[PDB]
């Protein structure tokens, strides 16, 4: 009786975490916290869908932007 609302509320759950992760970084930037803030909200995302293409596919990107954050750590923190 509510297995299609189900299916739509864990579809819309992947778009608010993503969201969410998109909209952290657009409202304060980065600091040492974004490491579990976005590995959090798009694998959350990500949680409900990978075969949506664009959901998975930003938290792959996001995962390049992790592998950036330490990236970011050997070009700036260890060499600042």
């Amino acid at each position: 009786e509510d297995q299609q609302h189900k299916q739509e509320l864990h579809k819309l759950m992947a778009r608010c975490f993503l969201k969410l992760g998109e909209w952290q970084l657009n409202l304060q930037g980065i600091n040492e916290s974004t490491i579990p803030k976005v590995l959090q909200y798009y694998s959350a995302a990500t949680e409900h869908d990978r075969s949506w293409y664009k959901a998975w596919h930003a938290w792959a990107v996001m995962n390049f932007e992790a592998v950036l954050h330490y990236k970011h750590q050997n070009q700036a923190r260890d060499e600042k």
